[PDB]
C-alpha cells in the first residue's frame, strides 16, 4: 500500500522512506515562537492521501518536551483517510509550558497509520 | 459487531451510529465549570458493553482544547471490555489550562474501538 | 503464544504480572521520585525488554495516575520500538508534575500494550491531491 504525499512548497525537507514500520517524523514547515502558557498549530507542511480504510495518528516525539517545552493539546491527532484535499495540510497543536522556538526544519511530532475501527452496530438498551 | 449501550438518562443526545469506522463524538452529561489550573471528571452520559475481545480508546477532539481550552489528563483513557456493567459510565478526565464552562450537550471527546493485544508471554531474562 | 523478554534493574524491582485477558499491563516506578509543581522529571520504570519481532509498545498514564500523583504525560504515549532492545534500554515515564508530588518505588503509575507495527508503506510525492 502507498500514501501520496503533497509538500507546501520546495523547502520543506522530503520526509523517510516507510519501507520499515517504524513512526515516521515530521517537521516544522516555518518558524515558530510561543510564549509560556500559550498556544500555537505548528504547520507540518505535508498534506497526504492515506490508504483506503486507514488513518494516521500524530504525537509528539520522546524527546520533543526536553527539547521544546510543548505538550499537544489533543494528545494524539487522528488524521481521517478523508483529510486528503489539496488543502488539507496537517498541523501539531502545541502548548508551551516554558517560552520556547521552534525553527523551520525541526522535527516536533511523529506518526503512523492504523487501520480504522470495523463497522459496527450501537444497539440502545435500557440496562447492561 | 455490535456495542450495547447504557444512557444516564432520556435527555443524553443520543450518539453517532457507527458504519464508516470513524471515530465517535462524546458530549458531557451535565454542565462543568472548571477553574484554571483545576481538575474535573467530565460526565460522558454513556455506559458501553465492548464486543469481546476488544477496548475502547478516548482523546480529545482537534477543537477541544480552541473551544474549551481543557487538556485530557490520562492522554488517551483506554476502557477495557470488562468495563461493562450497569453503573460503569464513562468520563472525559479534563484538566482546565484556563477558566472554563462546558455545557450539557458538548461534545468534547472521541472514541474509537481496538482489538485488545494479542496473547504474549512475560519471560524474565538475566540480560538482553 | 508470543513472547516479552523481560529484564530488570536489579532484585529490588518488584516483578511484573500480565493481566491474563489482554489488558494493558501496568508498570512501576523504580526508585522514590519528588517534583515540584511544574517541573519535570524522567520517572524510571526499572525495565528493559525485547518485544517480539514487528511490534512496537504503547506506553500511557494509568486513569488514576492524575488523581494519585498530579502529573501528566509529556509525549502523550511513549512508542517503544522492537529496537530498543539492548542490555541498557531501561523504560522511563515522563511527568510534568501540576502540583508538588512524591511517587514511591513501586507505585503503579503507567500501562503499556504491544501493536503491530504499520505494514511497509511507499511515501510517493505529488503535486497535487
Ligand atoms: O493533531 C491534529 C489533529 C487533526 N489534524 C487535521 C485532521 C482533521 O481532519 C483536521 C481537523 O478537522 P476536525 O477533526 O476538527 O473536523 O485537522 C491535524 O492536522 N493535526
Ligand atoms: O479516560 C477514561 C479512562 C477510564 N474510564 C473508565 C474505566 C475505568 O475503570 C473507570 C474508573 O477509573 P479509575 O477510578 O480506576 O481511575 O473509568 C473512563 O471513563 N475514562
Ligand atoms: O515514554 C517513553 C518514550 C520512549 N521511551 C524509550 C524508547 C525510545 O527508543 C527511547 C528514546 O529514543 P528516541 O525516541 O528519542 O529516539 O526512550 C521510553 O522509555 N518512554
Ligand atoms: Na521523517
Ligand atoms: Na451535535
Ligand atoms: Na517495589
Amino acid at each position: 500500500m502507498q500514501i501520496k504525499i503533497k509538500y507546501l512548497d520546495e523547502t520543506q525537507t522530503r520526509i523517510n522512506k516507510m519501507e520499515q514500520g517504524d513512526w515516521i517524523d515530521l517537521r516544522a514547515a516555518e518558524d515558530v515562537a510561543i510564549k509560556k502558557d500559550e498556544f500555537k498549530l505548528v504547520p507540518l507542511g505535508v498534506a497526504m492521501e492515506l490508504p483506503e480504510g486507514y488513518e494516521a495518528h500524530v504525537v509528539p516525539r520522546s524527546s520533543t518536551y526536553k527539547n521544546f517545552g510543548v505538550i499537544q493539546t489533543n494528545s494524539m491527532g487522528v488524521i481521517d483517510e478523508s483529510y486528503k484535499g489539496d488543502n488539507d495540510f496537517w498541523f501539531f497543536p502545541a502548548y508551551a509550558l516554558r517560552d520556547t522556538k521552534i525553527k523551520k526544519g525541526d522535527r516536533i511530532c511523529q506518526f503512523r497509520i492504523m487501520k480504522k475501527m470495523p463497522a459496527v452496530d450501537l444497539i440502545e438498551v435500557d440496562r447492561l
